[PDB]
């Protein structure tokens, strides 16, 4: 059911993976500095300078049709989300808890962006639960705990 709830309202969110794509990372890195210094390509730009950089938005619009490809998928997910365990801990070295920052910065653009109403924050805060704990098992399994 919290599938659907967030699925529900995802059309904003495809329909326009670039922009929103871009407000996600801007504010990510805006309400979490400390992230933007894991994208090495992004670190040390100036927050003036993000909202209309199209390499961040390309790179949030990736980010997104990932989530989408993994909401689409109700949870059976393994071919999907291992690949991402493995880059995320072995290449890009991103602490697990990074995950639950862009999960909430999502939370706050889909309510301002795609009609998410208080219930279904809270259907996409489970979600992303799930999501996280799995990547985290995944990254156990590697070594990185
Ligand atoms: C569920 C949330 C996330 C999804 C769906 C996601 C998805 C992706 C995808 C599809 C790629 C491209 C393939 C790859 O390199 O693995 C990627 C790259 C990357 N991700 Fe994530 N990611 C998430 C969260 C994060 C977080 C929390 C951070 C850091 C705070 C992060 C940092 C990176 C970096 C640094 C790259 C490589 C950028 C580049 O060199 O082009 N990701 N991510
Ligand atoms: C990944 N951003």
């Amino acid at each position: 059911a919290d599938f659907d709830a967030v699925l529900k309202c995802w059309g904003p969110v495809e329909a326009d993976y670039t922009t929103i794509g871009g407000l996600v990372l801007t504010r990510l890195f805006k309400e979490h500095p400390e992230t933007q210094k894991l994208f090495p390509k992004f670190a040390g730009i100036a927050q003036a300078d993000i909202a209309g950089n199209a390499a961040v938005s390309a790179h949030g619009a990736t980010v997104l049709k990932k989530l989408g490809e993994l909401l689409k998928a109700k949870g059976s997910h393994a071919a999907i989300l291992k690949p991402l365990a493995n880059s995320h801990a072995t290449k890009h070295k991103i602490p697990i808890n990074n995950f639950k920052l862009i999960s909430e910065v999502l939370v706050k653009v889909m309510q301002e962006k795609a009609g998410l109403d208080a219930g279904g924050q809270t259907a996409l805060r489970n979600v992303m639960g799930i999501i996280i704990a799995d990547l985290e098992a995944n990254y156990k399994e590697l070594g990185f705990s």
